[PDB]
């Protein structure tokens, strides 16, 4: 029984990059798999203020390259979401 709202994505190579490092290759991802790999990535590389968890800092890391930004909020959907796109494509 198939979810219509799923999103089926083919990132791009430094993203397929980061993926690999935290999970298993796949041709394609769901956007949900990506979002869950993503933020374990952050975790595992401890990206993130210790004292302010929900403040992701980037720039030392290829996620920055990746996103284009130096830092940012897990509240920011929408940016967080934008630059995601930007480093993939939907199948
Ligand atoms: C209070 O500390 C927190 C509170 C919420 C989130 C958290 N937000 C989720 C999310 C979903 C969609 C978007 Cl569009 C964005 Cl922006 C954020 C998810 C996540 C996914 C992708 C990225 Cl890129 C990022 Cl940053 C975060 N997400 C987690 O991954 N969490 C929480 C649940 N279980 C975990 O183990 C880790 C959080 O995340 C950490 C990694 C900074 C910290
Ligand atoms: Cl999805
Ligand atoms: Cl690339
Ligand atoms: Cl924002
Ligand atoms: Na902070
Ligand atoms: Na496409």
């Amino acid at each position: 029984p198939a979810s219509e709202q799923e999103t089926l994505v083919r990132p791009k190579p430094l993203l397929l990059k980061l993926l690999k490092s935290v999970g298993a290759q796949k041709d394609t991802y769901t956007m949900k798999e990506v979002l869950f790999y993503l933020g374990q990535y952050i975790m595992t590389k401890r990206l993130y203020d210790e004292k302010q968890q929900h403040i992701v800092y980037c720039s030392n890391d290829l996620l920055g390259d990746l996103f284009g930004v130096p830092s940012f909020s897990v509240k920011e959907h929408r940016k967080i979401y934008t630059m995601i796109y930007r480093n993939l494509v939907v199948v």
